[PDB]
This record gives C-alpha cells, sequence and structure tokens, in this order.
C-alpha cells in the first residue's frame, strides 16, 4: 500500500490505483483485514496539504489496514472509523474522504452569477459543452435563475426584471474521470457546461 506524494486518499495497492472514499462503513459490517499496514498523516485542515509536524489547522490521520466488508467490498481503518475505497475509475461518482470528519454542497456564487461554489473553492462555467458520454453521476438539482449583466456577471433581483443575460440552472453532474474538486458539469438552459475551478 504506497499513497501517492502529497495525498491522503489516493493510493496504490496490489498494482491498481484506489482512492479512499467519504463513505463510512460500520464496524459491525468489517470483517477480516485482507491488508496489514500502518501510516501517518498530517494535513492542514485549510490546505489540504501534508505537514511534518502538526500545526493550528492540523489534522493528525492513522490510516491502517485494508479490510474486506460484509458486502465484499474493500475499507480502510482511518483513526476510530472505517471508509470504503474504490478503484480511481469511480472517482468523481463517489466523494473522497473529507477531512472535516475528523461546504460540501453546490451553490451558485452571489457575486458572480456565472460562478459556483463548492468545497471551498470557485468555479467558473464555461461555454464548453460535455457531451453525454463525459457526462457521470448526477449529484443534484439547482432548480435557480439568475437574471444578471452580461458583462459583470452581478446578478439583478426578480423585483427589478445594461446588457442583460438569463440563465437557468439545472442538474449537476460528475465528469466521467474527474473528480469534483476538478470539474463538474452545470445544466444551464438547454446543455451541460463545464465547470472548472478557478
Amino acid at each position: 500500500v504506497r499513497f501517492d506524494e502529497g495525498s491522503y486518499t489516493n493510493f496504490i495497492y496490489d498494482n491498481k490505483s484506489y482512492f479512499v472514499t467519504d463513505k463510512e462503513i460500520p464496524q459491525e459490517n468489517v470483517n477480516n483485514s485482507k491488508v496489514k499496514f500502518y501510516k501517518l498523516l498530517i494535513v492542514d485542515m485549510k490546505s489540504e496539504k501534508l505537514l511534518s509536524s502538526s500545526n493550528k489547522n492540523s489534522v493528525t490521520l492513522v490510516l491502517n489496514n485494508i479490510y474486506e466488508a460484509s458486502d465484499k467490498s474493500l475499507c480502510m481503518g482511518i483513526n476510530d472509523r472505517y471508509y470504503k475505497i474504490l478503484p480511481e475509475s469511480d472517482k468523481g461518482a463517489v466523494k473522497a474522504l473529507r477531512l472535516q470528519n475528523f461546504d460540501d454542497n453546490f451553490v451558485i456564487d452571489k457575486n458572480d452569477s456565472r460562478k459556483i461554489d463548492y468545497m471551498g473553492n470557485i468555479y467558473s462555467i464555461s461555454d464548453t459543452t460535455v457531451s453525454d458520454e463525459e457526462l457521470g453521476e448526477y449529484q443534484d438539482v439547482l432548480a435557480e435563475v439568475r437574471v444578471f449583466d452580461s458583462v459583470s456577471g452581478k446578478s439583478i433581483p426578480r423585483s427589478e426584471w445594461q446588457s442583460r443575460t438569463e440563465w437557468d440552472y439545472g442538474e449537476i453532474h460528475s465528469i466521467r474521470g474527474k473528480s469534483l474538486t476538478e470539474a463538474f458539469a452545470v445544466e444551464i438552459n438547454d446543455d451541460f457546461k463545464l465547470a472548472t475551478k478557478v
């Protein structure tokens, strides 16, 4: 079991790539260990960067063994809990382990309607289409409207409905092969657009 440099979620085991998910497994559903290992990581909660010693905004993670669960999925001991692990082919479909366990929703940015806030990051909604083959897991639906200044992105209150643009925001989906932190798809009017971290 080898974690990628600088990562607390992405690793290789028995020559296959996995990540630790945010899916907790109750202790009663955890069965035989499959791999014994012990790794301590220190993670800055703000920058999510690895540290060599703890600080005021750090969390210490003890990663300990891989187990088979009662549904034959695999999981990993993380501190006092167990979290399912999945192949990297599933990234974005299922969220990676959240540090906060030891912000996680989509909100149209209050200052610029062409942006979405997610996980403490800001995402720019592009004019690039996400094809049906790139479109992955359903995450949420906004079902919102913004009427905004076409140049500045500043929204206009409904009571007042300068060039103006109306966007009608639909579903949010993962993009296959990408974590949600990297990118996701947002339904704008009649098609899915690519949103990427700014």
